[PDB]
């Protein structure tokens, strides 16, 4: 029995660490407790890095006890994965499971219809996996499917929207629960005068988890309604891009590769992904559609809308998360989505994607990686 | 959106492993010998004794004791050695991966470029980007396939895969997955030691391998295509009191993995219920009317299972040969079971692929503890 029409997003809930980082004291957070002060013009490098980033402020779970109880964890470089390994196991699938939550009481329905669980980090790895943690601090059924995907990066959160909308639609009935989580004790150290490619992780990445409830054939009879269809969906390597993104797990913990080309490569790619995607719906202005762009930088953000030369008001979503919550990785996409359906309907728009009919969602991540997601909006009742 | 008619079957399957290869006869003493452990007498007979019950003759293995001298830390008992494990496995996973992906291509007979979606799994490592969009580059896929990288599955690996090309290649007309599992055990190779059971069982039983499948929906005898066997339904469940008695972690060591002596048991307690759910709306009921694909684990697993549901002995002939021929190699191990069951089938003039039987049951077993079941049916094979 296969399922009728498209797949859609019914429910989103989102959830982070209750510890805050604000960004303007954070060069002086990091650099005192990793004991560096001495790096003054390294400092200074640092504090415009964070200055530009135009983060606000970031949620993060590892906080200045847990690097008293193991300074080890402040060094540069220095076997630590087992103590992050340690933290991260418990707190990823728990973290989770809260997003997990906030967004089945949005569905609205029992448990025990969730016939799948979708479940994506980077910051750990383990067998039996966060999915199934997750799945049992929910209390689901014991028979749920599983999709665990460590380690993509933060194109993630397009991928298990992808992997949802298959499930869904070939399974009449299937509620898909796919979740992302990273929290960045994975990869926090402490600086070295030879990596700006360190602070520059260091200063955007946050912590947080999202899931969203995926089905179709939504049952209004029972209180379900969609938010956004997912109509189409697409996964490429941008050409010229091998090794400009990297995420290692090492015995020093998460180390990461981050090449200043990465805004540029994006920029002067994406439109081709807009074409390929909107050729057969007859779409070609960019400004008629609504956004959901992950916020991997303010630059990624700034030449996109440059090359395209997009209106302000396409990106607003994304740079309200990366404002107040960082970078999250594979979660960041459906923060945005989360903010543009509740602008919307805080500005009284007539529809879920801003007034807009048609959209777009990306990630971008290793690779270099490209997840592409067409939605479409819902008129918003009022 | 277009969507495929009918169900997604298996077009094609290869397999690749490690050229070195470990006898089981002599490795206690090869074990024991390139970990300086010689002096541990009592527990070298402790393990030559696991060998001889396992029912393995041979393995491969892409560690070779020239690795060994080149890094020492790798035959001490819990080193911090990752970083070298990696170094080799990033580069050796998806290679070893190619080469089965390769001979299922070969097999299909198709263009690579009508490959739309890849999975990859692997336990053996983990990296970003990952061993898919490696695998995908030395196969020279389209930069647009669509992955599916899937780390640290474990032992159920194997159904997983085939669950995840199903739900693609039904809901996407034309999709052809490229489904690939592999493993390579120098992610978990270590020095014994008196206070760890588990690991001489390990390090017993666990073998070099990798297997990929084609899978698609509405075949195209036109062009070359033959189903090999139909992916009917598919379940994934955790076992009851089962929590901890399958795992594995990455450390700084390495691989660590927990192997709890009651598996066996608990897989064959739970297993009967697993078959009633997947075959009463089927309308079967006799075990022995079906043909199996079991990911053989351990002797032991097969044994219970067999016993508890009185299996005749046509069952468990290609999962107990497999064994033998390779160990257990996680993932990939239940596809190696069912490219020998096609592949003896035939050779035996066997009225259908899956040992003349039309219906079967294909089973992986892993970390949760957790099973993956896929119901299956043969095609005929006409003479
Ligand atoms: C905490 C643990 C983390 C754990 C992670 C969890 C798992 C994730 C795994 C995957 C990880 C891989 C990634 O991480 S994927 C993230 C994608 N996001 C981007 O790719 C950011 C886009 N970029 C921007 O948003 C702006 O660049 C930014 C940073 C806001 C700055 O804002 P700004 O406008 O001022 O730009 P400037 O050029 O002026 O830079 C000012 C100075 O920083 C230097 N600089 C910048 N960029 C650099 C780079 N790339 N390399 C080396 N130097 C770099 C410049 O050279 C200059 O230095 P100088 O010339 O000496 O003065």
């Amino acid at each position: 029995l296969r399922a009728e029409g498209p797949a859609s997003v019914l429910a989103i809930g989102t959830a982070n660490p209750e510890n805050i980082l604000l960004q303007d004291e954070f060069p002086d957070y990091y650099f005192r407790v990793t004991k560096s002060e001495h790096m003054t013009q390294l400092k200074e490098k640092f504090r415009k890095i964070c200055d530009k980033s135009m983060i606000r402020k970031r949620n993060c779970f590892l906080n200045e006890e847990h690097l008293k109880q193991n300074p080890r964890l402040v060094e540069h470089e220095m076997q630590t994965l087992d103590a992050r390994q340690d933290m991260l196991v418990v707190e990823v699938p728990k973290l989770g499971k809260d997003a997990c939550a906030k967004a089945i009481k949005e569905w609205g329905q029992p448990k025990s219809k969730i016939t799948h669980l979708i479940f994506t980090s980077a910051s750990t790895t383990d067998m039996p996996g966060a999915d199934y943690h997750c799945a049992k601090l929910l209390g689901l059924s014991p028979s749920v499917k599983r999709v665990m995907m460590y380690q993509l990066g933060c194109y993630g959160g397009g991928t298990v929207l992808r992997i949802a909308k298959d499930i869904a639609e070939n399974n009449k009935g299937a509620r898909v629960l796919a979740v992302c989580c990273d929290i960045m004790a994975c990869g926090f150290r402490g600086p070295s005068e030879s990596d700006l490619e360190l602070l520059v992780g260091q200063a955007i990445f946050g912590d947080g988890a999202a899931a969203v409830i995926v089905g179709a054939e939504p049952d209004e009879s029972v209180g379900e309604r969609p938010i956004f269809e997912l109509v189409s969906t697409g996964q490429t390597i941008l050409p010229n891009s091998e090794g400009t993104i990297g995420g290692h797990i090492r015995e020093a913990g998460l180390i990461f590769d981050l090449h200043k080309d990465v805004p540029m490569l994006i920029s002067n790619n994406i439109e081709k992904c807009l074409i390929e995607a909107f050729t057969p719906i007859g779409i070609s202005d960019w400004n008629s559609i609504f956004w959901i762009t992950h916020p991997g930088g303010k630059a990624i953000l700034d030449k996109v809308e440059e090359k395209l030369h997009l209106k302000s008001d396409k990106f607003v979503d994304s740079r309200h998360v990366l404002s107040e919550h960082g970078n999250m990785s594979s979660s960041t996409v459906l923060f945005v989505m989360d903010e543009l359906r509740k602008r919307s309907l805080e500005e009284g728009k007539s529809t879920t994607g801003d007034g807009f009919e048609w959209g777009v969602l990306f990630g971008f991540g290793p690779g270099l990686t490209v997840e592409r997601v067409v939605v479409r909006s819902v008129p918003i009742k009022y």
